[PDB]
Order: C-alpha cells, then structure tokens, then sequence
C-alpha cells in the first residue's frame, strides 16, 4: 500500500483505490494503473520533472529504501493477475529489483522528487507507474 499526497491530491495504484477515493475522483487510468482523488489537507511530496533514470524506491516487504536504476516509461505486457488480465500497461518503467504482494504504493523518488509508484513485482523485477507526465498534479 501507499500513496503520493500533493497539494490536494492522493494518487495511489488504481487497483487499491478505496471507497472514498471513487466518491472524491478527480482521474484514473486502467490503462496505467493509477486514481487520483481529492483530499481536504495539503500534501507534502512534490513530483519530480526530469528525465532520471536512476533513484531510489520503498519495498514494505523489506522495509527498506533501494537504489535503482529503472527504463524510460513505456508499453510493457503484464501476465494476468487477479486485478487485470492480460495486457499491456502504459507508461510503466522496470528495474530490478524485489516486488511481491504488499509491495504497491511504494514512492520511486530522484534528486527533483517524486517519480511514481511501485505498479508490479515478480523475477527479481520492479515496475514502476511513472507520474512525472501529468502536470495538472501541481496546480488548480
Ligand atoms: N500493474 C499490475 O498489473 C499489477 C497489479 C498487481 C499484481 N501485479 C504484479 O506484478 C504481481 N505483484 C508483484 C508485486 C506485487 N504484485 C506479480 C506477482 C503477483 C502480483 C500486476
Ligand atoms: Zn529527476
């Protein structure tokens, strides 16, 4: 588990979004994994806007921070699961790294800030939901 809170949004994994994240939406993609929804308090996490490939992420199964190096986001295949069949998720980036159930919600973060969340696991591989294209996250 775990979420991004900025400003007055949470994002968190679209599969682990709560009752009251649907009733207070702001945005999801099922495609990306992700849900955004509006909160009452202002957040403390800023998004990162760079091009990084190399950071460090939250593993809750480890409790530990690891440093990584993870690909550009792109079109990747995720094998069914019991949260989406088979298919392509978008704007994801893999990284090798330690990722099993429990694992979601964990912030990928660089020198400029936050870069997304943990989206998969499994192989000694890491996936991570990037969220430094949505601009919208820093205003309004
Ligand atoms: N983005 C998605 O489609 C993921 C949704 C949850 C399940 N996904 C995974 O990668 C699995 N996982 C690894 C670490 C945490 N979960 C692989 C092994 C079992 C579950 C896919
Ligand atoms: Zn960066």
């Amino acid at each position: 588990s775990g979420a991004i809170y900025v400003g007055n949004y949470r994002v968190v994994n679209r599969h682990l979004a709560t009752h009251n994240d649907w009733a207070n939406l702001v945005w999801e993609d099922s495609s990306r994994d992700l849900l955004v929804s509006s909160t009452t308090a202002q957040g403390c996490d800023t998004i990162a806007r760079c091009d990084c490939q190399t950071g460090v992420y939250y593993c809750s199964s480890r409790r530990k921070h690891y440093p990584v190096s993870f690909s550009k986001p792109s079109l990747i295949f995720v094998e069914a699961s019991e949260y989406y069949p088979a298919r392509y998720q978008s704007h994801l980036m893999l990284a090798v790294g330690h990722s099993e159930p429990g694992d979601c919600g964990g912030i990928l973060r660089c020198q400029h800030g936050v870069v997304g969340i943990v989206s998969t696991g499994g192989n000694g591989l890491v996936g991570f939901a990037d969220v430094r294209d949505l601009l919208w996250l820093d205003e309004e």
